Parts: structure tokens; C-alpha cells; sequence
């Protein structure tokens, strides 16, 4: 796009804050950003915020979202889509204009882990390029495992595919598939879906602790197979709602955009793999880290 | 086929009546016939009844079926297996041939929504060629959310690939998918697998309403990733089995011939996509429109 | 690889001892053993005891498993994940020299039916070269549906692609997907992965009966869509795991790597074919066969 030629707009941070006991004020940006999905490839991505996945959206249960869009990109429109929400897509997930801002509202009824992305058609365009992300609902009576879990982060899983090429988003494997993290507390890790990030900086976690993942796969084509390497998930609870308890998983089928609360037991020190074990994926990147240290 | 230069059987109604308060005769056809899956695309489809995927069959749990296939096709055999049904494959799933009539009885013992499809090896290139469709078996003691839906519609996801491409069906991705629907009541909409007409002539709903819809992918190679935008589902039931429920969902996973009721609100006026998240599929066809108005 | 031509290595018997009430000795070996995986195509295949996937792993719930791994292959490390365990990756899943052995103990705790593969780098390329199985684990207090039980057998479905063509591993489609059988009782049939033995010489039963069957999809990189045609499974256990219990399910959809317990009902003599129902699968391989008679 000619118009992105040279762009690259520096990441502006999320802005969220509330504004009464069940609602939330949430400011995004669609912006232009380029981002080193493995060493010496940077991919000009479309993105909310500076980064793909995007920035992590964390609200409660029963919050309804005051979202603001403003759309950096010098031509091309974008909107949002927050698969938590109830909304009227014809009304509430449209386009904004270039240079322009756009408010809509809408309540997150339901807790877990929701994909949100563009919904500017074409939204495979969109989303490949870049503006997917996850936002969690925190669940009002929480989990029945929460008393067990002692350490908590959240990964994302995605797709790269030849720079802006619909014809390799339609009909190509990946390139990349990659995982990020977001940050839930000050200290955790936030890193963009690259091949490499959390292979050189795993994860940390301390020898007995049980680790909650909340995890998202992103797509936009893919299907996960999402497997610890070394434990057995003790509990799982698909889409992160609280009813869909599943216990004992070796590896957790996630479609596209789908979701999960996962937690397992890391017993002896060691650095612990994390893949999706469609092994094609795992090899063009889809492999994080998580170092256990007696210590943390 | 030589035989099928120039073929375009007219459509047929499935024939279907109570024989007994547990026994149901069913009649179908397989013939050939000329479908518009996109615009300005016919494919020369294998089918059942002249519609692909073939017409929907409702049973109820414990109905035995006493199946005719009348073979229109002037020389490839065709045969029939039902998922819903419990029988032997050797015997009651066997070809039929040319301008021949077959007769087989089986009962459905479980309740759920269950792809069918033509049988005959090579079983891909029949079912590729069109010959799949949706049996859906209703439950004595119903589902636990029956009283909670306000309308239903069945939709069925589907592939095309390059036309009767053995090659191409083993080894290529898909040309388009699709959805279609097909007609529970009187007045309901009965489609055929193409790229366009449930986005034209969306489904109708009203604000506020309940939505139930049974849902199968028949492949024949590709999951589903499939999600209602701007809403989530309630309740889902996999396979249509009451006993398989979930809560809360944002998308659901189908294998290959996987079905599921799946239940959501609608709370605003609009039009609402239907689609699967695998994003290079729902570029190639796969999106669906709901059109939610103050009066349905 | 140089060292491998003209290698063929017999096979060897698993060797495994229970050595306390809770503890059991395993002894396998890393070797270099041509397979005919399709009539006439032979594959060099990298393999536990020669047989891919490799030979079949019972233990029980709670059992410590210490594990040898003997290296007979003259140049490639070898090593062993077994999905089963908790383990330290990095101290426990170590590479095992040519011509080495390296023992590593660690605990089974969860019941179920989970893969195990080599854990070397590539591990793409050592488990699409064949080093892939299954490891079972029996529950304490077994299943609920135990006693209905009449007949039970493993199947293990994986994919072929062209010969250590790490190339075609990431980005090719495969070129064969099969299963395998592997024993759990004498006279049980104990297979490799390839398109053919299991049509030839059917798992055999008896008409009336209730089949389990112990399944995985070691991939390498597809999901199975898993379903036994003439029947369906009355109940399923995810990953074998006796609390993640569905019934009536027309297809299981399984994870690369991903597990079940599924049971159904053979009503009728006759053949059943056994398949994943992503049909280019099926055509290239993937393809077994029941044979059920008035005997057994
Ligand atoms: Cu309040
Ligand atoms: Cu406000
Ligand atoms: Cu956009
Ligand atoms: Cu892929
Ligand atoms: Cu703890
Ligand atoms: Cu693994
Ligand atoms: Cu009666
Ligand atoms: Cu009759
Ligand atoms: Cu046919
Ligand atoms: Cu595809
Ligand atoms: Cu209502
Ligand atoms: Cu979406
Ligand atoms: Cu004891
Ligand atoms: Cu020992
Ligand atoms: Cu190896
Ligand atoms: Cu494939
Ligand atoms: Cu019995
Ligand atoms: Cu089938």
C-alpha cells in the first residue's frame, strides 16, 4: 500500500479505566507497526496499539465495554470485534475512518478467554496482517480450582503468512505460527507472536507451583493442538467458562479463535517446552519456554 | 463421465411417511444435477434429491427407517450411509446401481445431528461431488433448554473443490465452502452449499429471541471453527446429544461429519455473520448472514 | 544419511518388568527399520523397536516408570517423550547417543491413552520419520461402563510423508495416513502404520458385542475426525481420562496427539469400516476394517 510505505508507527499503550461497578471505558488504536516476527523478517503489521496479537483486555463478568477506536492507519479503514460481547455487528462493530475515532458500547455477559479482532471486510485480510488479540472476562464466582494455582500468565497462539498476499492467505501454509504472551500483573512478560521471544526469555515458574495458562488461538487458519511438554493438564475449562471442566488433558484441541483456562503441576526443575504438537507449526515457531528454577 | 455430458436432473422431493409409531419410510433419490455454488460457477453435482448437500431428514429417537434409493445416475453406482443409524456396512450401506432401485432397514437408536452421505468407493469422490447431508434424530425427553428457544434453522457447512479432481480432492485445498440451509417448518428457507444466498437472503430472527440451530460439517476434509457474530453461544449440545453440554461458548469446534445444536441470543437490531473462524474458508464462501429485526 | 543405507535393523521386543507394587521397568530401543507402508513403498523408518509407531505401553495409574532407552541407530541422538509422565524436559527427555543407553525414571499419575515420540531436535523430523506410540494408563477405579465391555483393541492413526524430506514434513500435504493396531491380550493383532494390513486382515468380533477401542493420532501434524461407520459410540472418554465422559457421539475429534476410550455397539454381521471422516485421509490410507460374525 503506497500509503504505508516508510510507516511505522510507535506503539501507544492500551488505555482502560473504570467508570462504575460494572462498566469500563477502553481506548485502542488501529495502527501500522512494524514487528520482527523472526530474526531479520519485519512484517509492516496491522495492528491494535503497536501489537499483534494486540494488547490484553482483562474485565469482569457482567461489565459492559465503552470502547474506543482511533484509527491511525492513513488509508485503510478498521474496526473491532470482541467475540466476549453481545452486539449488533451491523451497528457496533463497523468501520472507522482513517484519522477518525469511533465509540460503541456493549456488554461482556459471559466469563472466559474471547478472540477479538478487525471485522473489516476482507476480515481474513485483516486479521492475517495482524489485529487479532484476546480479551478475558474474569468470571464473578471465579474458578473451583482458583485455591490451587500459583502462578498465572496468558498465551496467545498465531499465524504469519507472506507480507499482505490474500492469495497465501487463502490457499498457503504459514510461514510462521508463533506464541506470545500478555501481561495479567506488573512484571509479566508482553511480546509480539515471533519465533524466538519466549524461547531466549521463557516463562518462569518455581519447582511444585501449579501454573494457570489462559490461552487463545488466534488463527487465522489454524487449529492448535496446545501440549505442555513434561505435565498432563489437571483441569481444563474450555472457552474459560467455568462449566466446561474437562481433568487430565495430554493436549488441548483449540479451533480458530477458541479458548482456555488450563493448569497443570510442574514437579522437578527444568525448562518445559510449550507447543502446539501439529509439529509442521511447532517447527516454523510455535514453541515457548517455561523455566522452572527452585526458586522462580 | 461421458454419460453425464449434457445430464441436468430436475430436483425431486424427498418422500417420507409414519409407518408405525416407531417406523418411518424414507425415499431418495441419486441423480445428477447442475448447481450454482458461486456466481457464475455450475458444478455438474453427485446428489441426493437434486440438492447438495441432499434434503434434511427428521426422525425421531427410536425410528426405524425403512430406506429407498432410486439411482438416476445413468452409470456410476450410489449407495447411502446414515450416521444416525446402527447397521451393517456390508449389507445395508451397498450400491445401488444405474437406473435400479434399493431398499434397507435400520433403526436410530440416538438422538443428535448426524451427517449422511453416498457410500460408494471411492467414498471422497462421492461425497466431494455433493452426495452429503444431514439426518437429525429428535430426542424423546428433548433438550433442557427446549423451552428457553424461540426459533430454530439447520445449517450445514460444506467444501467444493475442481470439478469430479480425484487429485485435487486428495491433495488440494478447498475451491470454495459454504454454507447452506435447509427447512425445518413451513416457510423456512431450503438452500443449496454456494457462496452467496444466505448473504443475500439472510435468516430472520427477531430482537431479543432465543436462537437454536443444528449444525453439521460434512466436509469432506476440512473442521469448522464455528461462531455467531456478536453473540455467544449459551448451550451447546455435541453431536445433538443432550448429555454433551457446554455453556458459554464462543466457537465450536466440528470435526469432519461433526454435528451440535447450538443455542445464542440475539440482543440488538442487525445483521449478525454467521461464520467458521478459519478465516481462509470464510473468504472462500463460508459466511452466512442472520438478519434480527424489531418483528423477526 | 550416509550411515543409514542399507540399514536395517530387526525388530526387538519391548522388554518391561514390574519391580514393586508401584514401580515398572521399561527397555526400549532407538533403531533404523525399513517399513512397507503402502504395497511396494518402503520407508527407512526412524523407530522405537522397530516397529512405527512403536510397540505398545501398559501400565498403571500411579505407577513410576524407569525407562531405558538403547540407541542402536549408528549416527542420530535419540530420545523419549512419553506424554503419560511428569517430567523435567530438559534433565528427563535428554538425548541418548548412538550406540548409548540412558535410563530416566518418572511417575505415571494420570489415566489414560497418551502419546509418546522422540524428543530430539528436529522433533518434526524424528517423529514424521516414524518415532511416535502410544502409552496407556490404566485407571484405578477403571471405567464406569467397565462391565459392558465384551471386546477391546488399540488403534493408532498417523501420517507419511516423503522420505526425511524436512521440506515436505512442514509444508506438504501427506502422502499417506494410516492405522495401526497394537496388542493388549495374546492373539491380538499388533501392526505398523501402513495403508493396507489392517483392510486385509480386519480386527474381528462378534455380532451383539460392545467394542472399546483405545485410540490416538500421533499426527505428526493433522487432527483426526475419528469414526466407526454402522455404529455409534455410545460413550467416549477424552484422552482416556474416566471423568471427560460424552455419549453418543457420531465422531471423535482428536488433537495431533490426542487420545480417547470409545465404545460402541456392532449390531449385524458384516464388515465396519473404521476411519477418519476427512476423507483425503481416508482415500490416501486411513482406512481400517471389523469384520463381526455370528462367532467372534
Ligand atoms: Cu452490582
Ligand atoms: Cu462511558
Ligand atoms: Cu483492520
Ligand atoms: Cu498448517
Ligand atoms: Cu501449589
Ligand atoms: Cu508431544
Ligand atoms: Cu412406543
Ligand atoms: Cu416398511
Ligand atoms: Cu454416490
Ligand atoms: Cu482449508
Ligand atoms: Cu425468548
Ligand atoms: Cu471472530
Ligand atoms: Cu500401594
Ligand atoms: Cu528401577
Ligand atoms: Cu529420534
Ligand atoms: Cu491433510
Ligand atoms: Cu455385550
Ligand atoms: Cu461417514
Amino acid at each position: 500500500i503506497a500509503a504505508h510505505k516508510g510507516v511505522n508507527q510507535a506503539p501507544v499503550p492500551l488505555k482502560m479505566e473504570r467508570v462504575g461497578p460494572h462498566d469500563v471505558h477502553i481506548e485502542m488504536t488501529a495502527q501500522i507497526t512494524d514487528i520482527e516476527i523472526d530474526k531479520g523478517k519485519i512484517y509492516k503489521a496491522w495492528t491494535f496499539n503497536g501489537q499483534a496479537p494486540g494488547p490484553l483486555v482483562v474485565v469482569n463478568e457482567g461489565d459492559t465495554i465503552h470502547f474506543t477506536l482511533k484509527n491511525m492507519d492513513p488509508v485503510v479503514p478498521h474496526s473491532m470485534d470482541f467475540h466476549a460481547v453481545h452486539a449488533s455487528p451491523s451497528k457496533d462493530f463497523i468501520d472507522v475512518m482513517p484519522n477518525k475515532s469511533g465509540t460503541f458500547t456493549y456488554p461482556a455477559n459471559k466469563p472466559g478467554v474471547f478472540m477479538y479482532h478487525c471485522g473489516t471486510k476482507p476480515v481474513l485480510q485483516h486479521i492475517a496482517n495482524g489485529m487479532h488479540g484476546v480479551i478475558i472476562v474474569k468470571p464473578k464466582n471465579g474458578y473451583p480450582t482458583d485455591k490451587e494455582v500459583d502462578r498465572e500468565y496468558v498465551l496467545i497462539q498465531n499465524e504469519w503468512y507472506k507480507y499482505n498476499d490474500m492469495n497465501d492467505f487463502q490457499n498457503g501454509v504459514p510461514s510462521y505460527v508463533v506464541f506470545s504472551s500478555k501481561a495479567l500483573k506488573p512484571g509479566d512478560p508482553n511480546t509480539n507472536g515471533d519465533t524466538f521471544t519466549l524461547k531466549e526469555k521463557p516463562l518462569l515458574a518455581k519447582v511444585g507451583e501449579k501454573i494457570r495458562l489462559y490461552i487463545n488461538n488466534v488463527g487465522p487458519n489454524e487449529v492448535s493442538s496446545f501440549h505442555v511438554v513434561g505435565t498432563v493438564f489437571d483441569d481444563v475449562y474450555l472457552d474459560g467458562n467455568p462449566n466446561n471442566h474437562l481433568q487430565g488433558m495430554q493436549t488441548v484441541m483449540l479451533p480458530a479463535s477458541g479458548g482456555a483456562v488450563v493448569e497443570f503441576t510442574v514437579t522437578r526443575p527444568g525448562t518445559y517446552p510449550i507447543v502446539t504438537m501439529q509439529f509442521n507449526h511447532a517447527q516454523k515457531g510455535a514453541v515457548a519456554m517455561l523455566k522452572v528454577t527452585e526458586t522462580g
